């Protein structure tokens, strides 16, 4: 019995090199996109990876409420593109780069990701401090990372160029009316660095290698259909839906800042939503336009809304004053004498104690529900022509609290991504079916396999480790036709008495091609056929 | 000086293959048990691995409080065995594969765990839908995935059955006794689908490969010794205890729902003890038992029970109201004059204000001993014979409140596997000792090895890597006597007054026992001797 | 085209071998510092790996606040050795062994991280008990562990010796004045137990390995600048500071207990401030110095404190009493008509309630703008001679809720090293500049790289696989003076009036040396040169 010794190896001495960090400061040109570059020509620097963009974020002054989407450094970044002197070797869109590293806790935290950037913040005056400078690093995830020093870009006496598109200011930013963005936007500007691990390596031996980058087609609004040409070597495909806000103003009614659960999302919302919902006033309130139904609430203290019972019961009203109930806050319906959809009707219980110096309700336990959908309506379909009532019945108070956001990395039609819009997927591979599901078995199936929380449908076509082979994909059929990958899906039906029936939504397909790299005459990449 | 080149490798061509997800629909079969069978005959697969499981969970109307179990995907399962021609493959228990997933929070959260699934919901009406329809999807891990295609299940052209016997719905609801679960169980039906990763192989050259099966032993009740036959090639051994609730109806007084801390468990109890607990009355409190004992809160609000003082102070009280407290709502005794277990006396600050509006007392802060093994004492052991006081004195309220809970997976003796009841471990291989213990440093070293958060005491033998080695077994010795594991243990003594003491426990034994696998004449196992 | 198999393997029959657990006692020897020295002489232990160390904490009795720090058995430990007849073959610092050890959550739970021993627990009467008796394991990571049985320690024949150095237990202790530390320190001993992972193995082929043993340089009080010499063959370096807390009595404000949040920090300290801010009394409040400055608050409810304004509003306040507030509860400063630091003036909004039952405001929303630098400054602090104020102006009853803190594994100048002190860092190899930066992306790296969230500021020079390859250092050119690392920083420049410029600071630097590890004549190691 010839026996494998497993305690003890045979140490092998590597390639001999050395590793060292470092930093470059940028070229910045510019609705006049910003765009930063970066140029690495260094003759001792055969490899590099791990890739860091640095952003100074300045200080915000002046009046308003303002804060900063979560996960901003990668929020601004539109795209990003590695380059040599034969092309371009690899590049990437920001929504799929913070895809790719959605599942990193730590590069989203390095990204910024705290209290102090994402609360929403509030200024008093036009010298009030909102937000300190702060800097944010964004990790941005290579095919070179995978395998450390194997992976690695090697740089065959080429020049390679980094350059990085931003995101225009306003898609970080959550702000309400009162800021003055105008100003802010013609002051602001990316101040980026780029960082990476460099090795200068002794006598390298270099091979050529295989690498994966992402392709993204976007289908037209609202179609269920979107089609990738041109695949011959495809090493996975995924597809989800995205919500095109473009008909609307982009306002909502809550933000919950640097908290980001679904309950914190509701919270929200629910505390904005009860500053009119329930009035203690002296005589009927004021300030509500005329289509609001402001009523007492009775000694029993149970108001009936159409089939809806209210319970509302406020300690410490004083003797002048009655407890009021709105009973069509926020309502939405299509047809005259129909369905309503009516924000009052999903609560069941509110208490609370109000306060005699402070002049409010404090509430305590609510009774409602509230899901993420209706914290993800924007404010202009409340009161879109289709709207046959008035819809936004609120004060002008609280009307002027809505926030403008402009995320632009929003899946699904709730801000969670929670809601599944997609109720049959059917991929084509030329024109044979190459898979079909009516559950999210592939989203299960991402999930699992990437150890992910935020996974996509995916159909994934490679199981083989990663560098140490060459990938398996789907392979191209030209003489049979299998050259390109078509999706269809079916979308869930919803009520079209619900406003979130006319949120838009795009078709996005991801397609990930197989690429050769070799190191004759520099760097170079050729798509596999 | 040969160095290793570590910045470049000779990429291997892999087999060719083409992987595909496939969903299967059942037959079902039926106390009438639950089964579900799923064939796989496919000339084209050649592999698999990746069992998903879909379950449909039905909408639940009517009246009551409903929910279910955390996890209720796992819960549901009893059994699961894969099978060909030759005989059963692979199977195990729904304990021991919950056990093995228990470390896989994607997992756990995709197999139903969510406040809409797990938050008891109440219905108010006979129509009232207390749970929407949803769909869970249980991972069941198998050896062959340890190692993507490399220990794939090979089907050398045979059928492969899977089975799944499925638990009595009794088991994956919390419920209380409003809630018509007769009717509930005489219509719900177990609807499942099958998932699994095939894939289409050109060329295959199959390997004979090892694979470790789960073999289970209970030991009779309260019987502090078990043992396992036949063990000739065992690559672990883990052993834990589980409570016996069959002496009881099931019926706690709590459950925090969709929170699982510790904290969480204690503050649902606390919350339900506090409304009998401290009343606000005109005069002495009505609709009590007449072992119950109710005092008012002097002038200090200092009320003392038998060396424990009690510290109430209620907030606008009115002035024809006085404040009460309860000092037995929960008693425990074996002996007439000796020690006592008062839940009240657990309850040292108890702070909050009246409210006029719903005649209820919002409870500020409390201050108390409670601990997770109150919260988890069923109410009939407060009644047992044994007791010779009455146990329960709260009001029949409450006592509505109770609900049954029929959890298929607690170990320990509380909710949480918190308290150890194993104060000394000993194994024998035969009859000699091979291995002993007084703490729990082989649960400590399972937590460690696994990286796991709920390890239990485990002696494992094999350190080697998964499937490029045979595994390292404890062998058997027949000539010596050395062909079973015997274990004995020595229970943690608790107080004879305290009813935690007649909660009834088993002790199992888990081995896993290595088996060859061969691929000749279809596939076939072999035990290793 | 020759495919390689991904679909099979050929298993290799590893060595022969069985692992044991095995648990030892220790011999105790003792201003006295405990040391367990613990023996491991065995024939059949061929290799070990997998050290865990077991302690007894014993009952505490008695008066006053008393709790444990968190991780409090990784805190107790100063220095662990292992030995053997040829000297040292590896050893480390109690705080770079709880470096290695900060992410892995599992040990850091193990060593003692719970309510039950990290809450701040109070002694009412001599007899009462605060904390029970209780078991923690320190899992003692060692370069063995890596690669399981590849990177075990052999043990060549020879008798291994493991020695750990306590640190005195006022380090592991979180107190007030009120609580006897004498005589707990008199009665307090350490019981320790060791674990380790034996293996039995049948014909071991042993070969010379490779090991990395950590190097500590602390500089002297309040200087830039640290140098590690006789530097031949490091693998890592790494940068950080610590506090100097030696000029001050240890004295703090507050301790968050078991939660570790900068929020939790943040809510203790705010909780112990309001007691003495916002007074509700009959008259000028009595009991406070001199020198504080209590005002009424005014029917509008603002107080100004000379360019800040407070919000104070109390409900249900009695008509006999006014609500004041402390307008310079804490204040520094330097020169006498200057900046001052009032924590009074980090207050925006004061809400809350009065209970007359209880005679105490209970507060609701509070609006401040502490951060964690304010809970971490020392009580002393506030009243050094450079303050030209009297600094603390509490009443005597929070003066006497202080609490003594001798952590020993602080970083930076608050407790939960969120504010970098270093503004620039520059690192030499003999004369030449061998890495500089002015933000933390060396930070950052270490963080990403090995998947931390407390990261230093690190230079990696290895980036190959770490056994089975030797491992890449920065190598020295003694001939050319390189056989030195010197370090020297920037520190960044705070106020001169706030607190915190006048905490004491050190220098840490941390270099990991190459060690050839050979077993002819036992086990020996000899530094790579």
């Amino acid at each position: 019995i010839k026996r494998s010794n497993v305690f003890a190896v045979d140490s092998q001495i590597p390639t001999l090199y050395m590793p060292q960090y470092i930093s470059l400061s940028g070229v910045m040109t510019n609705d006049n996109q910003a765009i930063a570059s970066f140029e690495i020509r260094d003759q001792y620097i055969t490899a590099l990876n791990h890739l860091v963009l640095s952003l100074e974020l300045p200080e915000v002054k002046g009046m308003g409420r303002f804060g900063y989407v979560p996960y901003v450094g990668y929020k601004c970044i539109n795209h990003v593109s590695i380059s040599s002197c034969n092309g371009v070797i690899w590049e990437i869109e920001g929504e799929e780069l913070y895809n790719n590293c959605i599942n990193n806790t730590i590069a989203l935290k390095h990204s910024g990701y705290s209290s102090e950037l994402n609360d929403i913040s509030i200024g008093l005056t036009p010298n009030d401090t909102i937000k300190e400078p702060s800097t944010v690093y964004v990790y941005i995830k290579t095919p070179f990372d995978v395998e450390d020093t194997f992976s690695s870009l090697k740089l065959s006496d080429s020049k390679i160029t980094v350059t990085v598109t931003f995101n225009p200011v306003s898609d970080i930013v959550i702000r309400d009316s009162s800021f003055d963005f105008e100003t802010f936007n013609k002051e602001f500007v990316y101040v980026p660095e780029l960082s990476f691990i460099g090795y200068m390596v002794k006598n390298v031996q270099i091979k050529p290698s295989f690498i994966e980058k992402p392709r993204r087609v976007i289908g037209q609004i609202n179609q269920p259909t979107a089609t990738v040409t041109e695949v011959h070597a495809a090493t996975s495909l995924s597809v989800y839906t995205k919500p095109y806000y473009g008909n609307t103003d982009n306002k909502f009614i809550s933000y919950p800042g640097y908290s980001q659960d679904e309950k914190d999302y509701i919270d929200a919302y629910v505390s904005r939503l009860l500053d009119d919902l329930v009035i203690v006033s002296d005589g009927p309130p004021t300030g509500y336009p005329e289509s609001a139904e402001i009523v007492e609430v009775p000694e029993d203290g149970i108001v009936s809304i159409q089939d809806a019972d209210v319970y509302v019961k406020i300690d410490n009203v004083p003797d002048n004053m009655s407890v009021y109930l709105h009973t069509n806050l926020l309502m939405f319906g299509t047809r005259k004498n129909s369905f309503i959809y009516n924000i009052s009707k999903k609560f069941s219980a509110i208490t609370g104690t109000y306060s005699d110096a402070t002049k409010r309700t404090i509430f305590a336990h609510i009774s409602h529900s509230i899901n993420i959908i209706d914290t993800s309506i924007p404010v202009s379909l409340w009161t879109s022509q289709r709207n046959v009532y008035n819809g936004d019945n609120r004060s002008a108070e609280s009307k002027a609290k809505d926030l403008f956001i402009n995320d632009p990395f929003i899946k699904g039609i709730d801000f969670k991504n929670k809601t599944d819009i997609i109720s049959r997927l059917e991929v084509r591979f030329g024109n044979d079916v190459l898979y079909s599901e009516n559950g999210p078995i592939s989203r299960i199936y991402n999930e699992l396999l990437t150890k992910s929380n935020n996974g996509t449908r995916t159909l994934t076509f490679n199981f083989t480790p990663k560098i140490f082979f060459r990938p398996t994909t789907i392979t191209a059929n030209v003489s049979r036709g299998k050259d390109k990958l078509s999706v269809r899906v079916v979308y869930s039906t919803m009520d079209v008495n619900h406003p979130i029936y006319y949120v838009q939504k795009q078709l996005v397909v991801v397609c990930n091609d197989l690429y050769k790299v070799s190191y004759d005459q520099g760097v170079s990449i050729t798509k596999i056929m």
